RNA sequence: AUUCAGGUGAUUUGCUACCUUUAAGUGCAGCUAGAA
């Protein structure tokens, strides 16, 4: 799993069909929305999920939700890193997305923070990848709400620019 | 941005574990000190 931007045009395109895909644009953002690279790959399809700072209602969550999988440094877990909000992950096409250039990018809090990331979802990366799986099958099946519609974003995604 | 999925314990507060391939109750607190 690797660290993923989105392209606007495309996040605009999906926005069409469902109101729930991640916004991209905004101006309080200081870096790009970063999403974490390929949390599920089922029926060729391949997804994406967006990451997401902390928030006061992340206290509520339980470890065992199907909609975000909590973030923290390894073996400090007081130290929360915010969370994969699964429950907004969206199915992608390689030409629309390209991975964040670690190797150039200068030396900031955020890079230390993104690594600090990088080996907790490393090391927990099956929890992760069984998660969305789980997520995604409740939906199909109308058992859960509140998601990215994955049966119309399947659909449609591939379609772009028509 | 998008402000908590439902379920598993002859019992179960909180969190955690577990299971959603129709399966599943572990751990630490909590309360407890009962009698074959």
């Amino acid at each position: 799993m690797k660290f993923y931007t989105i392209s606007s045009k495309y996040i605009e395109y999906l926005k069409e069909f469902d109101d729930k895909v991640p916004n991209s644009e905004d101006p309080t953002y200081q870096n790009p929305k970063a999403f974490i690279g390929i949390v599920l790959e089922i029926q060729g399809h391949k997804y994406l999920a967006p990451l997401t700072s902390p928030k006061k209602w992340h206290n509520n969550v339980k470890e065992s939700s199907l909609s975000c999988f909590k973030l923290h440094e390894n073996g400090v877990p007081e130290n929360q890193l915010g969370l994969i909000n699964l429950k907004f992950m969206i199915p992608i096409i390689e030409a629309e997305v390209s991975l964040l250039d670690l190797g150039n990018m200068p030396n900031t809090p955020y890079k230390r923070m993104l690594y600090k990331q990088l080996q907790f979802i490393r090391a927990n990366s099956d929890k992760i990848a069984s998660k969305s799986d789980t997520l995604r099958n409740l939906v199909l099946q109308g058992k859960m709400q509140g998601t990215c519609n994955f049966s119309l974003l399947e659909e449609k995604y591939r379609d772009f620019g028509k």
